[PDB]
């Protein structure tokens, strides 16, 4: 039965991963996959999640199976953290959530829910693309098509070419917009243009998915929510497929929901009997270690209060670690004005490489970056800044 | 997008749950979904358990991303379990292992992976069934057709008509075992038997799929995988899709794993490629903290002698229940011999209850049993016992 099975390439970001573990080259420095770092150049596990987990390790009475949509305590956190507290839809009881195993659960879910049940046949995604979004879309069936989003000349969101794209778009279209930190540009709309697309999204009948894995890694929780709110604000329908994977430095525990909105009660809990099915024939129930771990942060003040503060030392080490990456880029001799790299949120910078200088870098330097040409600020320590910086002047 | 989506029935064991946990009559019994209660009729985490994850508490520095196939000591434990230590599949490197959310996402892998990369069609599975098997394989795009397997009057293994129904199955068609305990008959094949399917699966040309989940719950572990072995030793090709779920009582922490098993390493490699592959456009990476406390229990001699004893306990308090239930619906004035139920593995007992006598017992008496008449024996107390068996033989 498998003797003809074709090859396939591997996974174009976590692939990184095992090329990386076989360099045997002691200099060889990781700006793949996207996790933080901190100043030790190691993903340490947060200091509030390991108290999370000693009271769980304490306290926990039983694995019995989850619901279908995990924990309910998540759910709530997730939608308060996503909405805003006192948000209508919450009120008016419009949104359901599933915790999912990570936000690309919480993406096949959503993927399968709208393939099985409405007349979604594709999905709208911004090129540059993030490459798990075609192969979760395209196994349920779905075809994906891209918008233009970045202005690599200017270096900024190029709204005019965004808004002639999506209008090939036609109504009962899905279109996916990341909540913030775009990935890979780092790049997102301003409020005035979150504001502009959810108009257009209403008037050109599309459904709205946010992918929103990155919730306070460009300004703050509350901030980095605005856009999704603005789109809360003026749908009556949209998804969110969001994570806890970066911002609990929760990775590898699979921790993210999926959550439907509806025009009123009624019809989102009839949907989310339809989204429940499409966990069942899946993977039955979610992962509870993980979610248990947000859930209890989330619920107390001050283990939120430290979880909170970690979040954002973790956005500012990043912030310095991108300006310092600048200044030495151009104190190791660097062709071009890399200033542009200030303006993008998130762990990335969109750097401008090409394939060729990407795979140099890693060929020659032992350093790795994503194809596109993608590095991890996040990954980058005073340590090893100098290295890196050598390697990429030496292949401009 | 919403407005016209049918509703659907609940996942019709899980949904259970909810219905039990609605029911405000304080003498309800749960005897629905199979989770092993003790004899306090609480659902404990295991010593072993809470031993392996006071270990990760103190010695995890990272939750960074595991690969997509997971950790690679669970895959090596799983494979050494699964075909005992020295197997010329593992000598031969025959077999790759992903490590999933449970059994149910490895079906799902499974079922994903054949649909997309081989001629599979069709998948057989018993009648009677397990009713997530069907919602599994037809969600890939699999039809199901059932084969015979039990003789309810004789209360065995058809083992007759089995193979008749089995003869309507073509070449290429996949052929679903369950490895012991079936569910829900708690029947399953002799070694003799397991022997002849397996001769008669390769005459054919059947793919073989085990769904493995209740290893050490019949005989013992090794005993357990002797029918798995049988099949093993004689195909090219087949599927194991197993669980820890029941045999770690970690139900909740999604713990299985998909192997893969082909004619040699070129071909199993290949092959598994796509599984990954399959696996990137679902969940992307498995869940770390409950297959890190399974790894770590299987590789550590102290903490196996104390799981294995924990596992043996629960399966003698199961078996001392069986004689038990037996003995009071007996007393109780049972109009019925029940003496069958002592024949049977596992959790359950397939008491031959009609549909109509199990809404009964939910509406009438708070007893909470499966729509086929499945109970979980493993659910029953000396406590509980008594009101169980006066409204089982109540609506005889
Ligand atoms: O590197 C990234 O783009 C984020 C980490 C990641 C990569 C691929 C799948 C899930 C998460
Ligand atoms: O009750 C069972 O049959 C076993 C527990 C279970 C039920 C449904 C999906 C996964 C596991």
């Amino acid at each position: 039965m498998f003797e003809n099975i074709t090859a396939t390439t591997a996974d174009p970001i976590l692939g990184l991963a095992d090329l990386f573990r076989a360099d045997e080259r002691p200099g060889k420095i990781d700006l793949g996959i996207g996790v933080y770092k901190d100043e030790t150049g190691k993903t340490p596990v947060l200091t509030s999640v390991k108290k999370a987990e000693q009271y769980l390790l304490e306290n926990e009475t039983t694995k019995n199976y989850l619901g279908i949509d995990g924990i309910p305590e998540f759910g709530r956190c997730t939608q308060e953290l996503l909405f805003g507290k006192g948000s209508a839809l919450i009120n008016d009881k419009r949104a359901r959530t599933a915790q999912t195993p990570g936000g690309s659960g919480a993406l096949r879910v959503a993927a399968d829910f709208l393939a099985k049940n409405t007349s979604v046949k594709r999905v709208w995604v911004s090129n540059p693309s993030w490459p798990n979004h075609k192969s979760v879309f395209n196994s349920a069936g779905l075809e994906v098509r891209e918008y233009a989003y970045y202005d690599a000349e200017n270096h900024t969101l190029d709204f005019d070419a965004l808004i002639n794209s999506l209008n090939e778009a036609q109504a009962g279209d899905v279109v996916l917009f990341h909540g913030c930190c775009h990935n890979p540009t780092g790049i997102d709309p301003t409020l005035e243009q979150w504001q502009t697309l959810a108009q257009l999204s209403v008037e050109k009948g599309w459904l709205p998915l946010f992918d929103f894995a990155y919730q306070g890694f460009a300004r703050g929780l509350e901030e980095d929510a605005e856009g999704l709110r603005a789109f809360a604000a003026m749908h009556k329908e949209l998804i969110v497929a969001s994570s806890y994977s970066k911002n609990f430095a929760l990775y590898n525990e699979r921790v993210g929901a999926c959550t439907l909105v509806a025009a009123d009660s009624e019809t989102v809990d009839r949907a989310f009997g339809q989204m429940k099915a499409a966990i069942r024939a899946n993977y039955s129930s979610p992962p509870a270690h993980g979610a248990s771990v947000v859930a209890t942060i989330l619920s107390n003040d001050a283990l939120r209060a430290i979880w909170e503060q970690e979040l954002t030392d973790m956005r500012q080490r990043i912030q310095r670690m991108r300006q310092l990456f600048v200044n030495t880029l151009q104190e190791k001799g660097a062709n071009r004005d890399f200033s542009f790299i200030i303006k993008q949120n998130g762990m990335f910078s969109f750097s401008g490489l090409t394939k060729e200088q990407v795979l140099r870098l890693r060929e020659e330097f032992g350093v790795y970056a994503v194809a596109s040409g993608r590095v991890n600020v996040a990954g980058m320590t005073p340590d090893n800044m100098a290295p890196l910086c050598e390697a990429i002047v030496a292949v401009l």
